[PDB]
């Protein structure tokens, strides 16, 4: 609903934005033929958003976006992840390998051009209209001969929108010398840690600071000690006026994916297959894992990251299923398609109804296969660690069956075994997880649909899953270090070909690939029918109140700074304060430890000009803007386009917002810029960063 | 902020009127006439109730009438799960061992008691707080045969303000109190233990009884000839509901408070009582929950034991949160420093000397009190085999006449009650191993119960081996082991039994500690009499309420929510929509009654829904309540019944020491929801018809 709009759509939305509180001129925010605020927004490291906040190329993004760079520069002597990092001079800023920042220099509507090129149809069922390779050939044809060589730093890209009904060409300027400037300690940058992931109220100071470097003329250049900070076209002014309830707020960023045009049958499938299987399987896996971590402190160390990684999409699936159950997502998709079908019946065009029918029939036909795919992927591929145990390659098997190439094959198999059975791997914990996961899997998937090796549970082990799992480890070459070393001393192809763990791993990966290959053909009829479906929706209600699905391209969203009621008699306001950080402090819980410098700032009330009118220190706020994954680090703007915060998360109640925006529950979780400036100032002491920013009263 | 004596209504009336009270002072409480006070009862010795009709109908909580509902429940008529609704007066069920107490008269007898006390002689005498001594004074004042001349009536004198004020109560007790109605446990106990001490709350915590009496309305024990009581006063039911900031008041019987604790007593309560209970119960509950989650049969056997341990565990967590965040220690220190400065100015050092006596007594008993709480939480309540059978002196002087079979039958009966259908020796061994490991780390060898010295002396510090040996060799370790003993019993076998020796040794230490600690109570009590006398002489009795002591009190405040933490607000009222949001059919605690779910779907709310069409369930207020206030009537500015108190939020449990204006709330079931359940769930129209319902 309240969407993720193309920059092209700013003109037709401007009057509504102005009535909602926007004060800046249209072309100061986005001008297709000149400098605008859009020029200060970047795609940070391929998956996050960032923003230029100074005339010397300073960039703000999330702490979780700059996390890998902070970690790569951290050592036992200088742990920047734990204590933070504050370069006191430009020369002290740390270079980063494999980093990039992408500016969206120009955006052009190329729909007529692409649709004319597509008319050279050899097959009406061709998927070239969505092919990155085909669209790149069209982009290169339009840009010119050797565009990259004639315009160093620039690149051209064409993307499909609205299921293939609109095409845009993007001219991108990429910088790869992006240096680490500053970061708060992890105690501030990831205060809630995994406990507060997807949670509002939130008290996390999720920010990090970088700087774009370039050659003498401000042109992209790879890392060089001769590189100078970039003087940009445009940068954000920082506001210290703060936020109040109902204030207009807007974001620009790169939301990755949405499913706003799902049919009601696709919502049912997402719930009953994707989400229910992920929920059921991850709850079993996490339950066994948590019992083991709580019983042994060494298991807690080894499995904490694996447990946290499994919980993230588990919580998302719980939040999404809550929306399907309580917010009528299925019903609203059904009403959307019924309205198009009725309109098509009056227009004399049955193609829209035929398109929705094709989608329903394809969804109904692939149900059993998709259920088997999610069951094996969640239950075994992700669920059981020994599923990713070493499988000897065709060349490794050939090598072991007269040359020194045998010792090469054994060293390659050993390297993979050592990575599988690493310092974090527990065979005992894995056997307990596998016994619970396989018991559920064997209950859901019938004998004739099982991966060949799992048929042994009934055929050889009399249905005893524990005995089958015990036998895999007792007899396998990868069951223990001593078992691998005995194999490595006297290796034979015959031993590997009959190895119970190799056979299990090969069997489950064979079934996983067979299911993927059987399911792949069903994607194309749905994609082709969605092109007709979305064309009808656009022709009927206009490209005015229905936004194109997110596809990792630059979008804007607007709303207001506003809290919400999660449940009966409970209200979550629009703003958190430093008090909330102090209430959550737990020194014996690594997630909720409070930085001593920050604790003293709170006690002394050394808030300077960053505190609100009442003298309280703001930390974070939430807004009715429509965001998703990819929007992490996005600039949050005032009615005047000044920076008031950075988006860093969204509440679990609004995760169903990827299918249907939830006005009364969905919120973007934003770190207040006043808190960002307080941490740089009072925790980092990095005055030079404050001085180079343009701070407005 | 307080729990005021009825005598203090005159002094508080002007403030109550400015806060919204509309009723006349003597219509609420009249010392020599009929008033609203005459419709409040002490229900079954520990709860509050209220008369709501001219035929003696009484409302109280579902958890207050729980034992009576359970005693009348069978597999054929399970009233606990299905509810109970007597469709005629003759169908109302009698209850053995039940009582309702009316407070007929209250008199200040301070001068009388203090004059009688002047003839003591021993200055340290504790007769000024003795129930026996005060009863002798009560009998002397009322008359020799008072209860014979005034049937159903009895007198009682209680001390207040640490012995600085005395009141005589004339009580009328009725023991024929019949069960009339109750919602199913799914409504009466909706949150079950998960929502205990929790606001927002969606529990319809109510049950209905009726007072029966003889032909003249006089108390009489159960008789089929008994007729319903026509009371002199009953509450009118209001259907006008509540709004945020509305004046609310309660009358009831709060049991205990510690409003005059010194700062050293707050430190002791935190560092000994609460920290030990928290640490020990967390270990016990952790092992118990692991076992209940791994075996569904263990979950059935240990659910009630787990829930019983959690209740005071949660209270202790809430109390320690207040000590840590609300400055309870600091405010007590400021209170005593202000009295000490005032005493220094007046030239009276007795108040400073009294605070010093309390501090020195608290400091002197620290190690003993730590050892007491450690054994009580760690072993007496922590380990089930601590309450295993200990052969009596009569039983040992019988095994070594042929009444050896009678001794074995008595020991067998006790063994069968210890190792019952809910007892798991394996679960108990795991709990004991974790509890004793912590206990042995905290209590040094020279302070251990004699049998626990064997962990170091005989078992090389292996707690698991010591516990395994107790069960392997004990006659109470298994059924087969008991039966082998019962066939060939000898006193020598019992005298050397590892479980008997453990149980005897831990109970000996527990009693020795209790006996060593008991003498420290008296100097503190005597010093508190002087301390509270000074506080009252300095600042007066009109802000400083007397500690709760299971006597009738009133409290007033407003219907108001609160902010539990940064950016979170809990409103003043919950709705039926909140019950539906919490529904979980595969969680026995959050199952929703089908008749109630249907009422919500069809919106069959009648005259009970609010102005917006939403059905209220519960509300909260800034009244000051504690244990004993369960079932208390909640009144309007006009004295009409708007709800029943049934709980208080965990954030306000520190309110027994210091009232917490911004956090402490009484959790009340809305009377509109009570009527909705009687009407649409129970179908008991006759109960609605006999109540006086005001528009
Ligand atoms: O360090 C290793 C290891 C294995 C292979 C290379 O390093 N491990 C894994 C297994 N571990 C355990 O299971 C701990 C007893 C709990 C922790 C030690
Ligand atoms: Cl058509
Ligand atoms: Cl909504
Ligand atoms: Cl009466």
């Amino acid at each position: 609903d309240e969407g993720m709009w193309l920059m092209q759509q700013l003109g037709r939305k401007y009057a509504q934005m102005k009535e909602r509180g926007l004060k800046m001129k249209e072309y100061d925010l986005y001008n297709p033929n000149g400098t605008s605020l859009k020029d200060a927004v970047v795609l940070f490291d391929g998956g996050c958003t960032g923003e230029v906040v100074s005339d010397r190329g300073l960039v703000l993004t999330n702490h979780h976006c700059g996390y890998d760079m902070i970690q790569a520069h951290s050592t036992l002597e200088h742990n920047y992840l734990e204590n933070g990092f504050w370069a006191m001079r430009e020369a002290d800023e740390l270079p980063n390998k494999d980093i990039s920042v992408v500016f969206i220099d120009k955006i052009e509507d190329v729909t007529d051009y692409v649709k004319k090129e597509l008319k050279a149809i050899k097959d009406p069922n061709s998927m070239d209209y969505l092919s990155p390779k085909y669209l790149q050939k069209l982009a290169d044809k339009k840009a010119g001969k050797n565009f990259s060589a004639k315009n160093p730093g620039l690149s051209v890209e064409i993307k499909a929108f609205y299921g293939g009904n609109l095409y845009l060409m993007f001219t991108k300027k990429t910088y790869t010398d992006v240096r680490l400037v500053g970061a708060p300690p992890s105690s501030i940058g990831k205060f809630g840690a995994d406990t507060d992931n997807w949670i509002w109220p939130r008290h996390t100071g999720d920010f990090s600071i970088f700087r774009i470097y370039a050659d003498k003329n401000g042109n992209p250049a790879p890392y060089s000690e001769d590189n100078v900070p970039l003087k940009p076209k445009r940068f954000f002014n920082i506001s210290l006026g703060g936020v109040q309830e109902n204030d207009y707020a807007m974001i620009m960023g790169f939301p990755g994916t949405t499913h706003r045009y799902f049919t009601a049958s696709e919502v049912d499938e997402w719930k009953s297959i994707d989400n229910d299987i992920r929920i059921r399987m991850r709850d079993i896996r996490q339950g066994v894992m948590l019992r083991e971590m709580l019983a042994d402190p060494q298991i807690k160390i080894m499995y904490s990251a694996k447990y946290a990684a499994s919980q993230n999409a588990y919580k998302r699936a719980i939040g999404a299923n809550w929306a399907i159950k309580t917010r009528g997502l299925r019903q609203n998709k059904q009403a959307m398609q019924d309205r198009l079908i009725a309109w098509g019946a009056k227009q004399g065009t049955p193609r829209y109804e035929e398109a929705v029918h094709e989608i329903d029939a394809t969804v109904a036909k692939r149900a059993d296969l998709r259920r088997r795919y999610w069951m094996i992927e969640e239950g075994i591929i992700r669920g059981i660690e020994f599923a990713r145990s070493p499988i000897p390659t065709e060349d490794e098997t050939k090598a072991l069956q007269d040359a020194s190439a045998r010792k090469e094959a054994i060293d390659k198999i050993r390297t993979r075994y050592s990575k599988f059975a690493n310092k974090d791997y527990s065979a005992e914990v894995d056997k307990k997880v596998a016994v619970a996961m396989l018991t559920e899997y064997l209950k859901e998937i019938p004998y004739e649909n099982l991966p060949l090796h799992l048929r042994l549970v009934k055929d050889r082990f009399a249905g005893d899953v524990q005995a089958y799992v015990d036998d895999i480890f007792a007899r396998s070459v990868f069951g223990s270090e001593a078992q691998f070393d005995a194999f490595a001393a006297v290796p034979s192809v015959e031993k590997l070909a009959e190895d119970p763990m190799v056979l299990f791993a090969s069997s489950v990966f064979d079934e996983y690939r067979k299911l993927y290959n059987e399911l792949r053909p069903y994607d194309d009829p749905i994609l082709r029918a969605q092109r007709t479906y979305i064309a009808g929706l656009l022709e009927m209600d206009g490209d005015q109140d229905q936004f194109p699905d997110a596809n990792l391209t630059l979008r804007f969203t607007y709303g207001q700074v506003k809290g919400y009621s999660p449940r009966d008699n409970v209200y979550y306001g629009h703003q958190t304060t430093l008090d909330g950080v102090m209430e959550k402090e737990d020194p014996d819980n690594w997630e909720f430890v409070v930085d001593p410098k920050l604790k003293a700032v709170y006690e002394r009330k050394d808030f300077g000009r960053y505190a609100d009118r009442s003298g309280r220190m703001p930390v974070a706020f939430c807004a009715t803007t429509h965001t998703t994954g990819g929007n992490s680090g996005s600039p949050v703007m005032n009615a005047n386009g000044e920076l008031i915060g950075l988006n860093f998360d969204r509440n679990w109640e609004g995760v169903g917002g990827d299918i249907q925006y939830l006005a009364d529950y969905q919120r973007s979780i934003i770190v207040d810029i006043r808190y960002v400036l307080l941490v740089i100032d009072k925790v980092g002491g990095c005055q030079r960063l404050l001085d180079e920013m343009n701070i407005v009263p």
